[PDB]
């Protein structure tokens, strides 16, 4: 929802300066993809944007403000969102399950959108892409190389910025949702988390697969408390039974570390130090973290030859 | 097959080693584990192998001379397993399957086991091993590292040849089934076929699914070989309606490449290149063979030391 303006910029400087050379068609692993037309931005975005059809902003070539029209619209769910959390579980010893850390105020956006919406399809840009196996960081990724490539200087300095733009963003929110630990090795995790009088628990966020998770214990034993007496359990939410007093101590006990000391920390290592072993929602955003950050750009080829004119990539 | 009692000796060691220090439990992430109590190495082998009734060997203090023992009874299979291959099928445009390679004769061991008996099982060390989630090769390592932390200088010595000798065949193994490509990183698998004269195809290996697979194609245009004439056919093969010739063509076109040249071209370059989208039976296959070779081991500490009621060390 915070960067997905930013990525559509850089979707949108490639093909312009693809359509701006007469190029169709793109070469993705073995198999060619043809790129769709496109008339203007607002064809475009249109085009790749879920919820262009709600916010109807307008936005020029300038793209390093395409991202700010969505925040000025929006507001304080910008800040809001990257700097919110989910439900937090912790097991103490057993059966039962409880809530430590309550979620962050749930946020209504315009058109009471979902979060799956503000997304924006790399693959609406080839006519074919049905056929594509590719996911949709590295399609961010092939789309900023040809920038790179073939963009102008001050293109590419647009480029930087926005690449940057997602990275800040991604990052904070993956820091503030408390899933760093799961996206970099154990090893810098307990240093980092050694260095910010973190305390490291197996824990639960939303419905999600027990993970690690690092938390600021306030100055708590975590050993000394009475999770019966003082929380709710998560067995207890189903029933809709619940005292107002033990979730109001979610509030107040433990919090996810989101300052700039442990955000400067881990971007510092994060993009060196990321899982041998990791998949699924999380790793997305691993990869587009890592990609940004770094900026190892994907090599383009121009394929030469009644031409219909190509390109290349890994 | 060929490396089950290299690593079995290793085992045994840290529990003689264990054992004969008063030491009962081990610390693997956070948790303690009871060591089992062997009386000897017949008892240990039987415990802890599939195939030891089987073979019913004299296993003596010679540990390096542990896997000479099933070497010499099983004989030819042993060059011929670590050299061989499985079915290799490559679909060539669309819709048929053809077989370009065919597999290593087969092979009947003693009481026709299967190579799942031949395993060893680390976890049969442990009484509480239920819970444990450590895969083989990181459980070798843990006793590896027993090893080399407490052993004597004779010790340390017979687990550097044991080690080498796993990192061996299994690597070998490995190179020889063609699988070797799909445990590295997709730029150096492409350097070593570019260096050894390999065609890189999609293929399938057997019953497996279908990965990468890189072939010597012995001088040939793989674009300009009419399959359905030159090979059998996936579902050909498997109902029995085979061409003698057609057969006799998977024999003689296409090998995979296990020279030496090759295998030391791997060798150097496997450790440092593991595939970062690695898993399966494979992976574990890998992680043995980069341990081995690097040869890396955990720490040992003895958290209470001599004097205890329980004697314990951790590791991780
Ligand atoms: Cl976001
Ligand atoms: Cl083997």
């Amino acid at each position: 929802p915070t960067t997905c303006l930013n990525e559509g910029a850089i979707g949108y400087m490639a093909i312009d300066i693809l359509q701006s050379q007469n190029i169709e068609t793109i070469t993705i692993n073995d198999n060619e993809y043809k790129l769709n037309k496109f008339n203007n931005i607002k064809d475009y975005i249109s085009k790749v944007w879920g919820a262009a059809s709600v916010y109807n902003l307008d936005l020029g070539n300038d793209y390093t403000k395409w991202q700010s029209s969505l925040d000025n619209v929006e507001t304080d769910n910008i800040k809001n969102y990257i700097n919110g959390h989910d439900n937090v579980y912790y097991n103490p010893g057993g059966k039962n399950k409880y809530l430590i850390i309550e979620a962050s105020k749930e946020l209504k956006w315009k058109g009471n959108l979902n979060n799956n919406k503000f997304n924006v399809n790399l693959k609406s840009i080839f006519s074919n892409a049905e056929n594509l196996k590719v996911g949709h960081s590295d399609l961010l990724k092939l789309f900023s190389s040809i920038v790179n490539s073939k963009g102008s200087d001050n293109q590419k300095k647009v480029l930087n910025s926005l690449l940057d733009n997602i990275n800040d963003r991604r990052l904070k929110k993956l820091v503030s949702t408390g899933q760093w630990t799961e996206a970099i090795s154990d090893s810098v995790a307990n240093e980092i988390a050694k260095n910010n009088k973190l305390t490291s628990i197996k824990a639960q966020l939303g419905s999600q697969k027990t993970q690690n998770v690092m938390i600021d214990a306030n100055g708590h034993d975590l050993l000394k408390i009475d999770y019966d007496k003082t929380f709710v359990t998560a067995n207890d939410l189903k029933n809709k039974i619940i005292d107002k007093n033990k979730l109001e101590n979610a509030k107040n006990y433990f919090k996810i570390q989101n300052n700039d000391k442990i955000l400067e920390d881990i971007k510092s290592k994060f993009s060196k130090n990321i899982n041998e072993n990791i998949k699924g929602s999380i790793r997305d955003h691993a990869k587009l973290i890592e990609f940004t950050e770094n900026k190892k750009f994907n090599t383009i080829n121009d394929n030469s030859n009644s031409k219909i004119k190509s390109i290349t990539c890994k």
